[PDB]
């Protein structure tokens, strides 16, 4: 027997402003099915306190996508429209099975391209440097496929405890803080300016993993996301 996540009363706001996509993004269960009891093993409340996250398969997702909130339809928003747009969240992170190579926690995505994923990284070398078992930022400059399109920043070794973040954007800039901490400021977003279709989104997407049976695992202690 599985908990719902919205049993309890930590992660009602956001699901009131949420619809879940799991297994893939044309597939979804809306913010009314949240807080109506919806779970189930990819979406479940884990030691009563954590909104547990599961998926297996190249590019599946079990992901929450920002909505308006109290039963409104897809948010859009813009890097360049003045409010300040924030996400915060604190994650845990667990060891992830061989065969994962890579899950986006949170997001910024649009109608165009991913402006920005946070994800765990099981091994890279940024700026000739190797980094492992990490947390990294991938921002798009561009629309392109190659590298000089993206902006990869190391923000933090995954940890054993929960791990808070920040995402800021506001005037065509992005600040990201990690447990408290800067870890990028000011990143400019300007190439997104007028693109009205952004929007958050936060749990697990599972990207080119080397198994397609691997399932991939997050688990958040909290998740909001505010405008002002
Ligand atoms: O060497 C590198 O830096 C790696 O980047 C690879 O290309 C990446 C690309 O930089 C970016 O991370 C992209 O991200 C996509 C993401 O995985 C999801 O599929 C979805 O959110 O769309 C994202 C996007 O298009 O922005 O994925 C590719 C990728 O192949 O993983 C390669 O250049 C490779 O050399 C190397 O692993």
């Amino acid at each position: 027997f599985l908990t719902a996540v919205s049993s309890i009363d930590t992660f009602l706001p956001v699901l009131n402003e949420a619809k879940l996509q799991w297994p893939t993004s044309a597939l979804a269960a809306s913010s009314e099915e949240l807080l109506g009891g919806y779970v189930g093993s990819q979406f479940y409340l884990q030691d009563g306190k954590y909104m547990q996250f599961q998926i297996a398969g190249s590019s599946n997702r079990c992901e929450l996508r920002q909505m308006i909130p109290d039963g409104g339809s897809e948010i859009g928003w813009a890097v360049d429209d003045g409010t300040t747009h924030t996400a915060t969240s604190s994650i845990v992170v667990p060891e992830q099975v061989d065969g994962v190579e890579e899950v986006t926690i949170m997001q910024i995505n649009s109608g165009e391209a991913p402006q920005l994923r946070i994800s765990w990284i099981r091994s890279k070398s940024l700026d000739g440097v190797a980094y492992e078992d990490f947390i990294m930022s991938t921002v798009r400059i561009g629309t392109g496929d190659s590298s000089d399109n993206f902006v990869k920043t190391h923000l933090a070794d995954r940890t054993a405890g929960a791990m808070s973040f920040q995402i800021d954007v506001k005037d065509s800039k992005l600040t990201i803080t990690v447990n408290g901490n800067v870890v990028v400021n000011g990143q400019d977003l300007s190439f997104w300016d007028g693109t009205d279709s952004c929007y958050f989104k936060a749990g697990a997407y599972n990207n080119n993993p080397t198994s397609e049976s691997a399932t991939a695992r997050i688990k958040f202690a909290a998740l909001a996301w505010v405008d002002h």
